[PDB]
């Protein structure tokens, strides 16, 4: 028993991050067969980033500008192109540490590990989530520019972030693996404010679900309710509205639990509507919204990766 | 900027991950150099468990009873010994993963990460807390036993955790890499309660240092206060008491934000004495209690491990 932020194990992912230098700037780049991925951004200097335009500035770029080191020993570059907002640098030399990956585009409300980076070496592992305004709260400081979120089933590393920015407000923007940015974000140094951080409404109530299964269920009423009744609710709070697509998505929860969705919806109008009144779940004092009811499942079964 | 609940990289300990199996129970077991460590209560039944005579259940155990597997391949087992309450392997061929490692004995407060591990398979990493009481507070299913948790500095992995028991509360409780259990706990499905779940006074110091670092800081007051009369407020909300070697460690702290120490303990006397009034602080409804003020130096200035 007992309910986590749990991470992935990070290793198949450590073996894969290089550092990135190009004569001003030191990132990090992810390194996958004979191609290293990073941040287009590392050819800009810290002015450049005002207003870039990248195509310009990459004319001036050659392979042997783009330094690329796997902890002690350089990495040869054999050629360059841009795409959307990555480099790829294609490599004389495939990683032997390379996993079974797939780069995956995630939709907002699923979570995902990163694996923070300086300098092309780890420096810790947490757990995040693609926030519904497309930004995530990380936890990032110059330099980590380049560390990768992802996700493991099985043996295959499905790769699905790569960090590029920090927006004002303190959070963070980045792409996808094939350079997309998640968002309306853009690679430069402007203003760019976040839209309204809802909370993921499924995942709230699939960590209900852990909270019964680990113990707590003192926030279980005699209630129930309408999927249109309760978004009634939701939009007031600024949550996400909850979905027939959402509730079949529960129904394993809601088996294992024998509390039917609706009903746990009936609990959460009232912890929306009353408050906790000092009383916590699953050691916190707010709602935790990002679970997702796959990670509730995962966490409370065991389920290995090999 | 951002602060998040990080652990250390798994990839140095997963390589390190065995499976143990005894006629009964499978379990995890640590594989460093030519020796495999796991919980001695492998050889045991879950009826064993009640009341068990663990050298007397040994005597009835070969080296080729204990099936070790590192992922397909079998391991040779040549020697076995009890210490404790950890059953030390040998094997006759050295982990060639084996890291840079030493065994530590944490003291309560200490943060540590952990990788929970099935079939000597990782499943995932979080971040615990050696509890004042002596337990943590983790995520343990069935098998998850000989799980260990770990801090890595530079190259070298301390180990200072192997998971044992889960509690009828639902906390934890284990040993360190000598098998010697952390507080009272013995290796026996019996009747042992934990004590008060004491706050780290001053983890959540550093934690409030952390948020000022960070953008949160509506709960700095006007105020300070002593040691004697802060240490009044925090008996009655079961704090730790504050010492001046807990000062000291949080100097480098005070001396980043310019807070002195006693005028941040006049903050979180507020904070005990007043709630936080449905606010938030680094995205929590409570006081967070788990990060060291190291943790908090290696999380704001982005510590490098190789
Ligand atoms: C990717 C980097 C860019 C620079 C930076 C400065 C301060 C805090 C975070 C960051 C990043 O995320
Ligand atoms: C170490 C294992 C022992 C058995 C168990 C049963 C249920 C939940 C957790 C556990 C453990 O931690
Ligand atoms: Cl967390």
């Amino acid at each position: 028993s007992g309910f986590r932020k749990m991470a992935f194990p990070s290793g198949k992912v450590e073996g894969c991050m290089v550092q990135v230098t190009c004569g001003t700037t030191t990132l990090n780049g992810l390194w996958l067969d004979d191609v290293v991925y990073c941040p287009r951004h590392v050819i800009c200097t810290s002015e450049d980033m005002l207003n870039p335009n990248y195509e310009d500035l990459l004319i001036r770029k050659s392979n042997h500008n783009f330094l690329v080191q796997a902890g002690n020993v350089q990495l040869r570059v054999i050629g360059h192109s841009m795409q959307n907002c990555v480099l790829k640098l294609k490599v004389d030399t495939a990683n032997p540490k390379t996993p079974k990956y797939k780069f995956v585009r995630i939709q907002p409300g699923q979570t995902f590990s990163v694996l923070a980076c300086y300098n092309g070496s780890p420096s810790g592992v947490y757990q995040c989530a693609m926030r519904p305004n497309f930004t995530i709260k990380g936890s990032f400081l110059n330099g980590s520019c380049g560390s990768v979120g992802f996700n493991i089933d099985y043996d295959c590393v499905s790769f699905c972030y790569m960090h590029h920015m920090e927006l004002p407000t303190g959070v963070h923007a980045g792409t996808d693996l094939e350079g997309n940015f998640y968002g309306p974000f853009v690679d430069r140094q402007t203003a760019q404010a976040a839209g309204t951080d809802t909370t993921i409404t499924v995942n709230v109530l699939a960590w209900l679900y852990a909270a019964v299964i680990n113990g707590d269920r003192w926030f279980l009423n005699r209630f129930t309710t309408t999927l249109n009744d309760f978004n009634l609710v939701a939009m007031k709070y600024n949550y996400e509205p909850l979905t027939q697509d959402h509730v079949d998505i529960l129904g394993p929860l809601s088996a294992q639990t024998g509390i039917a969705v609706l009903d746990m919806c009936a609990s959460l109008k009232e912890l929306l509507q009353n408050g906790m009144n000092g009383r916590t779940i699953l050691g916190s004092a707010l709602l935790e919204d990002e679970f997702t009811p796959f990670d509730v499942v995962r966490q409370c079964s065991g389920v290995t990766f090999q």
